[PDB]
């Protein structure tokens, strides 16, 4: 498992593609890790059966799949590689890990919807339902026989790397997003804001997320636009199924109103995704490329509503 | 506050504090208050402090008071620019340490210190004059109302002071072509990390070079004129050498002044460029000190020619 010329390369760049060929997205994430960590972080054979173990358990669903887990830990190796001195030994460790295993067991629905079907893990897990269940899997699978990549850590080194695990896949959650900028966007204008303290530093940490799970806006246009088509193919899924249960889906989910669908998006960079990259790029400079794409992608999603 | 202008330019890199010497201490005080807060030091206590600092420095041509607070805004710059990684004790002590990092200048290298035998090269074999300069420091805070850091626990009075310590050390020119050389392997192979305490003494030994230098940072005309004064120290040492008997390196030979614009270039070549093109990439917001830094090596190869 030897990375090609061209992936050596464009790996570094943050607008890189993994590609079509699912068996070399497990070869890419160890490079990313060796690079990114270093080659004796981990016991290679541990790393790959937990990688593998991983893939396992995410569902062949049209976007919240193994592909994406892979797409989101890359954008997270490209904060580490341009953001590198910053983060602790540990964070180098368990960053990379959360955003692989950060959608484990995605069935391709909503918090939202989970609780309206009343399903089981919406009674188990009130707030954040999935991210919780995505957690939960985690460890279920660092529990398995020969899989915990954490086995040389101490107790409290080990302690330490599942809390900001957990924290990381917990801020995933897009409805924390919103209170989490304002109050990073607020420390950064009054000079309050300090990655020396915890609690800040794991505000970061957690938009850092939301970047990278987002990050499919920060693409070149046609990885963008066919990435739309998988999102909404989930998104109308729903909304096939709210109306199974007697109610009105939102348009975002209801595939009669794939008309708007340009308008949709153009409201969602406005109002989420160019605020989560400006604040990003206040607090981490060096992350601008990602800013700089998903305003070119704004670009061309209203170039798409005047029929251009 | 400050007048308009000043309020404006101080967040510049590049600025110049101007040759009125009343308006430094307020200029520091402004500085220390934005980076830190306006609630860190005691404000009666602190004029006090940088009084006494003042009246320590000495009249000589380059390392005086008005080197001591350029040293400091070039930091205050680096500090503003980098917010979130450093604490409120680093941000506290770098500033002093800046302020207080030439205390006791004679206008002399380590090395004419120890040629003539002097009693600080005696007492500190290594390092003689930045131990000097430390020691000065901790005299002035040990006298009545002069402890800035007094409100502050033991525990993080010790903490403030050893970063005081080690930055003003950190400014033995000497002691900078290691930890550059240090540092570059480090960047290049992804082990920096600064959450490592000895790594993080060497990023801040590399700041303190960076505001150290930090005249051939500032505009043209600015960098120019500040080269008289170093060089007017400089060749009244290489005087001092020819009275021991010893010929002086030409860098201190005042008969050999037409080749100040050569022995720069090299400077820069060798020193400058290398120190400010290591800081860049350790701390990307601190580019304007190198990309000024280039265009007056510009600036001295159009000297060399004769444009
Ligand atoms: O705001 C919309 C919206 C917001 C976010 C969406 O998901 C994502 N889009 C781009 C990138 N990433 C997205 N997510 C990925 C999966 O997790 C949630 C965010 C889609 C539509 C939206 N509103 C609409 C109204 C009518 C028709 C279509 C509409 N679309
Ligand atoms: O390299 C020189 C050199 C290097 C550094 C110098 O001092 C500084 N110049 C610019 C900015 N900062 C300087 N220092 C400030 C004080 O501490 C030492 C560095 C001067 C000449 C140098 N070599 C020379 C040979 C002949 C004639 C003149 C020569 N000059
Ligand atoms: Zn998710
Ligand atoms: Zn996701
Ligand atoms: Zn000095
Ligand atoms: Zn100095």
């Amino acid at each position: 498992f030897t990375l090609p010329v061209r992936l050596c390369k464009e790996i570094e760049l943050f607008h890189f593609d993994i590609g079509p060929f699912e068996n070399m997205w497990p070869g890419i994430f160890v490079y990313m890790v060796h690079r990114s960590c270093g080659t004796s972080c981990f016991e290679l054979e541990k790393l790959c059966r937990f990688i593998m173990s991983v893939k396992k358990n995410y569902r062949r669903v049209p976007y919240h799949n193994w592909k994406h887990a892979v797409t989101v830990a890359h954008c997270m190796y490209a904060i580490l590689q341009n953001n590198h001195t910053l983060f602790t030994d540990l964070e180098r460790k368990g960053l990379l890990i959360a955003c692989l295993c950060h959608d484990l067991d995605h069935r391709g629905f909503s918090n939202s919807y989970l609780q309206k079907f009343d399903h089981p893990l919406a009674a188990l897990y009130s707030t954040s339902t999935m991210e919780q269940h995505h957690f939960s899997q985690t460890v279920s699978i660092l529990q398995l026989e020969g899989h915990n990549i954490f086995s040389t850590l101490s107790s409290s080194e080990y302690e330490q790397v599942l809390e900001i695990i957990r924290k990381a896949i917990i801020a995933t959650d897009l409805a924390l997003y919103f209170g989490n900028r304002k109050q990073l966007e607020e420390m950064y204008q009054t000079g309050s804001l300090n990655l020396n303290n915890q609690s800040h530093r794991d505000r970061v940490i957690g938009l850092m997320m939301t970047a990278c799970d987002l990050c499919s806006v920060t693409k070149l246009w046609p990885v963008t636009k066919l990435t739309a088509n998988d999102i909404y193919a989930e998104f109308w899924a729903e909304g096939d199924e709210m109306k199974k249960l007697g109610i009105q889906p939102i348009p975002m989910m209801d595939r009669d109103k794939k008309d708007e669908v340009p308008q949709g998006q153009l409201g969602f960079y406005n109002a989420v995704a160019i605020p989560c990259y400006t604040t990003l790029t206040q607090i981490l400079p060096p992350t601008e490329p990602l800013l700089k794409a998903c305003r070119d992608n704004l670009s061309q999603w209203e170039k798409v509503i005047r029929g251009e």
